[PDB]
């Protein structure tokens, strides 16, 4: 730690906080994560090193002296991109690019079994070049649960890529409408936004469900809601497509790679943001 100078505070995720520092004997500007230490883990996240591809933050080092990871150094997150982008939105060939980027990125990792299982804008990377990037990818193996899968919630243990097309699902519908699809903030509130509009899922959308560890016969019986009034702005092939990543079923919800080839990207295109840094 002695090479690094912390310059400030970037963030404070789910297990450490981020700074931006400077490397003292090349100089390099990098983010500096002090995670929150078990061999499984050293192993797990020395495989991430080799996880490479240009829409996932790249991993440079990890200091084991407690842990440290070294990442590259991005300069801003979606979040803060989408609060400064409120008043006109973001252009949609741009939300349209980010999100065909962010479908490569997940296609790679999920090529390698590697889930994210935590997406939200404050993990998505951008640059002044129009590239967007995947940041804590494997990790995992106040809390946000606004994109977290319905079966996640329904305590399924063994739960697929599936859950990472959910998150950039709500993701994409945020960029769209400038406002969080499902901004639950209990489990329970969570499950009952996406069952109100969503419909809550039975037998015949959701094969298993019923059976799920956390599904109760109880359980309010709400009617789906048309993607005309959950997604206006978006034409019919991003509301097709939004509605695919959106089944509820992990099985048939539409994967990354089936994704880039849908009828939405035939016009993608990779336009440059007016970041203000
Ligand atoms: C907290 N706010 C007020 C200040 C920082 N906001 S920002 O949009 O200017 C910003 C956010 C993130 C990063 C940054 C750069 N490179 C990175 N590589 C990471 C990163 O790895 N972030 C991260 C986020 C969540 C969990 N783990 C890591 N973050 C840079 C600027």
């Amino acid at each position: 730690m002695e090479n690094f100078q912390k310059v400030e505070k970037i963030g404070e995720g789910t297990y450490g906080v981020v700074y931006k520092a400077r490397n003292k004997l090349t100089g390099e500007v990098v983010a500096l994560k002090k995670i929150r230490v078990p061999s499984t883990a050293i192993r797990e996240i020395s495989l991430l090193k080799e996880l490479n591809h240009p829409n996932i933050v790249k991993l440079l080092d990890v200091i084991h002296t407690k842990l440290y990871l070294v990442f590259e150094f991005l300069h801003q997150d979606l979040k803060k991109f989408m609060d400064a982008s409120a008043l006109t939105g973001i252009p949609l060939p741009l939300i349209k690019s980010y999100l065909f980027q962010l479908l490569q990125g997940l296609a790679f990792c999920h090529s390698h079994r590697v889930l994210h299982r935590d997406l939200k804008p404050q993990n998505l990377l951008i640059n002044t070049e129009g590239a967007i990037k995947l940041a804590d990818f494997g990790l995992a193996r106040v809390v946000t649960l606004w994109y977290r899968a319905p079966e996640i919630l329904l305590g399924c243990k063994y739960y697929s890529t599936a859950v990472d097309i959910w998150s950039l699902g709500c993701i994409f519908a945020e960029m769209v409408t400038r406002r969080a699809l499902f901004p639950g903030d209990s489990e329970i509130d969570q499950l009952f936004r996406i069952f109100r509009t969503l419909g809550t899922p039975d037998e015949v959308v959701w094969p298993g469900v019923t059976s799920m560890p956390d599904y109760k016969p109880s359980f309010p019986k709400w009617a789906r809601q048309d993607f005309s009034k959950v997604v206006p702005p978006l034409d019919e092939d991003g509301r097709s497509l939004l509605s695919q990543m959106l089944h509820y079923d992990p099985n048939k919800r539409i994967s990354a790679k089936a994704a880039l080839a849908h009828p939405f990207f035939q016009d993608v295109t990779k336009p440059v943001p007016h970041l203000r840094l």
